[PDB]
C-alpha cells in the first residue's frame, strides 16, 4: 500500500473566563510537561501527541499520529489546565487529517467534511467540527469510513475444505419446473415468492423434523421465538445499519389509526378500483426498519445490556417462527433464489473456545445429515483466523456438468461482534463470542430435489422413513 | 330536492355537419319522447335542453334522473347520428368532448369536503350536494360517474343512520370457576424471565419457557384438530401485495391497521452510499432521507393470513372429487397496528397464528365449521380446562367468537377474544374467481388460532407454575425448559 504517516492536526482555543496574563508563566511550563508526560499515555515510545505552538483566548496548534489523537488529547489538556488556573488564579479553527492511500478518491457527500484534496501519499481531509463532535469521536468515524473506502479501491478468495465423491445423477430436471408441472407449488403474487401446496410443504416440514431430531435436540438447543419486524435499533447494534440498505424490504407503520385520515385512500379505490400508492406513501410514516433479513439480530435484544452468569453459557437457542426477506437480483428464478424464504436460525453464545467447539459440533451433524439421510453430493469451503463463514455447496444437475453449485448451508463464527454490539458481558469478565447457522429450507429442497427427483421411490431410504406417505396435491381441471 | 344529471358536450366531426341543420334538429326533438324513454318509467327519461352547431362542433345540454343517465343518453344519440349522417351525408363522428358534468344529489344534512379522484369540486346547496366532475369520453364508458354517485350515496345514508355495527348474541357459557391466580400473565412472565419486549411496537421475544407454551398449543391444534379432521399443511406467503387485497376486499378499508412494505427504488449501492455514510459518521439512521429513497408501498405485512393463499386457486376450477379443500398454514407472523398504549401479549402488533381454511359447497362449509367447534370445545374443556364462552357476531354468513375471562381484569373486566370460526360465504371464490366443475356455488370458511391469545387466557387462569396446570396439559408440555438467567 502506502507508507505515508496518518496525521492529525488541530487548531483551536480554550474558552477562558479570566484573561490569560498572570497564567502566562504557568501555562507554558505545563504544556511542556504535557509533552513528556500526559500525552505519552496510550502510545508506543516517541509516537505521543504534541503541541507545536500556543498563543481572551488560549489558542494552540496540536499534532498527533494514530495514538493519543488530537481530538481526545485536547480533553486531556482541558482537565489539566482546569486544576492549574481555577484554584490558583473549545472553539475549533481548523481540523486536518492526512490519510495514506494509493489511488485517487471521489469527493464524498459526507457530513462534517468541508474539503477533500489529494496529496502525495494519500488524501487530506478538512473537517467541519466543533467541541461536541470531537467529544462524540466523530473524526474517528470519518477516518474509519475513509479507510474502508480506501482499501475497497484495492478490491473473492475461496478455499476448499472437504468434498464428497461424485455420484450418478439420473435426474436432470429443474426441480422448480418439475414441481410446478406436478402441482407441488405455484408462484405467489410478489416477486421471488412461492405458495407451497401439500407436497412441497411436506418436504419443508421433513427437513425441519430432521434439523430438530438430528441436530438441535442432540446438541441441547432450546427453542425461542425471535421478532420478525426488525427496527433500526437492532440493525445499528448488529452493524447491518452500515450497509444492508440495498437488500431489504422497508417497513412503514401508518402515521395514525384515524379512519378520517385514511378516508381519501379508501375513496380513491372505490372510484377507480386502483390503489393510490402515491398518496399512501405520503400518509405512511418514515420506515422503522424492515422485514427479517438475517434473523438473529432481533434475538440479541433479549440479552442486550446484560451480564450472563458463567453458569448460563453456552447459550444455545434456535428460531423457526417465520419468514425472511431479501431483495434479490432481478429476473425470475426458482426456489434456488427466492425473495421470501424460510430459515431455521441457530444461535450460540459463550467463550471463544465454546463457540469454536459448538461450530465444530454443528459441522459434524450437517455432515451426518447430508451424507447419511439426504445422501446428496456436496462440498464445504471457507471464505478468506477462525472468525468467518463456512459454506456448504451442492451441484444442481440441471445446470449441467459445468454449472455453479448452490450454497445451501452455512456455519458462521462471528467473534465478539454481537456481544460488543449489543453490550453483553460475561460475569467472569472474559470476552464473549457468538456464532450462528441458518438452515434455508428452500435451498435444501432445491438441492435434494434437483439430485433425487420428485418421486419418493428414488429417495434415500433414510429420507423416505421420515416423510411418511406423501399427501396428495390440489388437483385442478 | 331531486336527483339530476347535467351534461354539456359536443360531438367531433370529420367534415362539417352544416348541410344538415334541419335533419339534425328534427332528430333531437324526436328523442325527447322516443329514443330517450326506453329503460325509464314514463315522465322520467333523458332530455336535450340546448341545441347548437358549428363547422365541427355539435354541442348539446342534457338532463336526466338516475334512469337513462346523461352519459348513457349521449351514447344513444351517438349511433343514431352515425347512421342518419352515415352514407346519406358522408359525415361520421370522431369522439365526445365534455365541458361540464354536474350532478345534484339529495341530502338532508350538510356533508364534509372530501377529495375524490374525478370530482373537481363539491359544494353544499339548497337540497344536498353538487358535484363538478372532471370526465372525458373514456371515463363515462367506464362508469366513473356511476361509481362516484354510489360513493356519495353511501356517505349520505351512513351519515343519516349512523354507524350501527355491533351484533352480539351469546351461544354458550361454561359454569364459573375458582380463579386462584389473579396476576397479569405477561407481567408475571416478564418478572419470571419467560419473555421480554422486542424493539418494535407491541412486540415480544419469547425465552425458552414461553416458546414451549406456544409450541405446546401448536402441537395440540395439530394432534387434536388438524390431523383427525384431515387438514393438509401448506405454506402461505407473508408479504402481501395490493392485487391479493384487491381480490379479498381488504383494499376497501384495512389501511389504518397495516404495516406497509416498500422496496428500495433500486438495488444500486451507489444510490445508498449517502445513507450508509450518514449513518457511519453520525450514528443516526436518516429515516427521512430513506423515506425519499424507498419506493411506493407494494402492499403490507401479513394481516389476515388466508388471502395470499387464494392465489393458489385463483381462476382455477376444482373437480368435485377435490372438495372440501381443508388446509392450514403456520409459516410466520401477522402484523397489525393496534390501538395505542402498551399492552401485554393480549394485544400485540406482531402475532403468531395458525390459519385454517376450508373450501367446498355451502353445506360442506357449514359441516366443516361444526366439526371444528366440537374439537375446540374438547380442547378448551378437557385439555386447557379454562372458563370460556362463545357468541355469534353478525343467515349462516358470520363469525363465532370464543371469549375467556382474565381474572386480573376484575370480576367484571372485559373477556378476551381468543378463538374464531368464520363462514365467509362465496366471498372468496367470487373475489378470486374460483369455480367448481359441477357449477354449484363454492363457499369457504377460516379459523385463526392466535397463540398469544391462547397463552394470555391459559396463563391468566392457571398461573405459570406447572403444578397448578391441568393434568392433560402438563403431559403434553413435558418437562419445562429453564430460562436464560441474567446477573
Ligand atoms: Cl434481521
Ligand atoms: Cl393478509
Ligand atoms: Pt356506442
Ligand atoms: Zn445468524
Ligand atoms: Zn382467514
Amino acid at each position: 500500500g502506502s507508507h505515508m504517516k496518518l496525521q492529525f492536526n488541530l487548531k483551536a482555543y480554550f474558552k477562558t473566563s479570566a484573561d490569560p496574563t498572570p497564567a502566562k508563566d504557568a501555562i507554558a511550563a505545563l504544556f511542556e510537561e504535557a509533552n513528556s508526560t500526559l500525552l505519552t499515555r496510550g502510545a508506543p515510545e516517541g509516537q505521543g501527541a504534541k503541541v507545536t505552538e500556543w498563543k481572551d483566548r488560549i489558542e494552540l496548534t496540536l499534532q498527533s499520529g494514530r495514538y493519543v489523537r488530537v481530538h481526545d488529547a485536547i480533553f486531556r489538556l482541558r482537565k489539566q489546565l482546569a486544576e492549574a488556573l481555577g484554584k490558583k488564579y473549545i472553539e475549533v479553527e481548523s481540523f486536518i487529517i492526512k490519510v495514506p492511500a494509493d489511488h485517487e478518491l471521489r469527493m464524498l457527500k459526507v457530513p462534517y467534511i468541508k474539503s477533500m484534496e489529494n496529496i502525495e501519499g494519500g488524501i487530506q481531509l478538512e473537517l467541519e467540527v466543533g467541541e461536541a463532535e470531537m467529544k462524540n469521536r466523530v473524526p474517528d468515524r470519518i477516518l474509519t469510513l475513509l479507510e474502508e473506502k480506501i482499501e475497497a479501491a484495492q478490491y473473492e478468495h475461496w478455499n476448499l475444505l472437504w468434498q464428497r465423491e461424485p455420484m450418478e445423477h439420473p435426474f436432470k430436471e429443474d426441480p422448480t419446473q418439475a414441481m410446478m408441472k406436478e402441482g407441488w407449488l405455484k408462484r405467489g403474487s410478489s416477486r421471488g415468492q412461492w405458495i407451497h401446496g401439500p407436497q412441497s410443504a411436506r418436504i419443508f416440514r421433513t427437513f425441519e423434523k430432521i434439523v430438530l431430531e438430528e441436530l438441535l435436540e442432540p446438541l441441547g438447543y432450546r427453542e425461542m421465538i425471535f421478532p420478525k419486524l426488525v427496527t433500526w435499533e437492532v440493525w445499528m447494534k448488529s452493524g447491518h445499519a452500515k450497509g444492508v440498505y440495498p437488500e431489504i424490504y422497508y417497513v412503514c407503520p401508518p402515521q395514525t389509526r384515524d379512519p378520517d385520515y385514511w378516508e381519501e385512500v379508501a375513496d380513491y379505490y372505490k372510484v377507480t378500483h386502483e390503489v393510490p400508492t402515491k398518496l399512501i406513501k405520503e400518509k405512511i410514516a418514515e420506515p422503522i426498519g424492515g422485514m427479517c433479513y438475517a434473523q438473529c439480530p432481533p434475538f440479541w435484544m433479549y440479552v442486550a445490556g446484560e451480564t450472563l452468569p458463567n453458569e448460563e453459557i453456552p447459550v444455545k437457542v434456535f428460531d423457526r417462527s417465520g419468514t425472511s426477506h431479501r431483495y434479490e437480483s432481478g429476473g425470475i428464478h426458482g426456489i434456488e433464489r427466492v425473495d421470501e424464504f424460510h430459515r431455521i436460525e441457530i444461535v450460540w453464545i459463550g467463550t471463544k473456545e465454546e463457540v469454536l467447539k459448538c461450530a465444530e459440533e454443528l459441522h459434524d451433524r450437517y455432515m451426518h445429515i447430508f451424507n447419511d439421510i439426504l445422501d446428496i453430493e456436496w462440498r464445504k469451503a471457507r471464505v478468506t483466523n477462525t472468525v468467518g463463514t463456512t459454506d456448504y455447496e451442492a451441484c444442481l444437475p440441471y445446470r449441467g456438468p459445468d454449472g455453479e453449485w448452490l450454497e445451501f448451508q452455512n456455519v458462521s463464527i462471528n467473534g465478539d461482534k454481537y456481544p460488543k454490539g449489543f453490550n453483553v458481558k460475561l460475569q467472569s469478565g472474559d470476552e464473549l463470542w457468538s456464532g450462528c447457522s441458518g438452515v434455508g429450507l428452500e435451498r435444501w429442497a432445491a438441492v435434494f430435489l434437483a439430485q433425487k427427483g420428485l418421486d419418493p421411490a428414488n429417495w434415500p431410504e433414510e429420507f423416505r422413513n421420515r416423510v411418511g406417505e406423501m399427501p396428495k396435491g390440489i388437483r385442478f381441471l
